[PDB]
């Protein structure tokens, strides 16, 4: 059913960390979250800020739209900051039609299993990260 009142289900997150160390989560999560809406904003918000001393953030380089798949954009205000060293954030968010129209080309079984537990009501929404899914939620409608 259409409503403007969802509910997530599950989450989960894929894009390790490794390559990703304090440095990188700092800076990706602050301009990242700086750049949301979400109702802990305010918390990553300050926390970064604490963390970097900088109440810097939300800066939007690279811009990409995709009406009928999602949306991607770069965000980063570590060149603004550091002025050195800058790393555009790339941060996509779709569900399975985009999920896959980067994943992979076409899948009659990823297709057929999406749509077989879509019947339920659930909505597939995830979020890449540097061109890669870095976590993936479940909404459940």
């Amino acid at each position: 059913a259409g409503h403007m009142v969802p509910r997530v289900m599950r989450v989960l997150l894929l894009g390790d960390v490794a390559t990703l160390p304090l440095r990188k989560v700092l800076a990706v999560v602050g301009t990242a979250a700086a750049s949301s809406e979400h109702p802990l904003g305010v918390a990553v918000t300050k926390y970064c800020k604490e963390e970097l001393g900088t109440e810097t953030l939300g800066y939007c380089t690279d811009f990409q739209a995709v009406p009928g798949c999602g949306i991607g954009c770069k965000v980063s205000n570590v060149e603004g900051i550091l002025a050195a060293v800058p790393q555009t954030f790339s941060v996509l968010i779709g569900n399975r039609e985009w999920l896959r129209r980067n994943g992979l080309t076409i899948s009659s079984d990823v297709s057929d299993a999406m749509t077989d537990h879509e019947m339920k009501g659930q909505t597939a929404i995830l979020v890449a990260i540097d061109g890669v899914l870095c976590g993936m939620i479940a909404i459940a409608d």
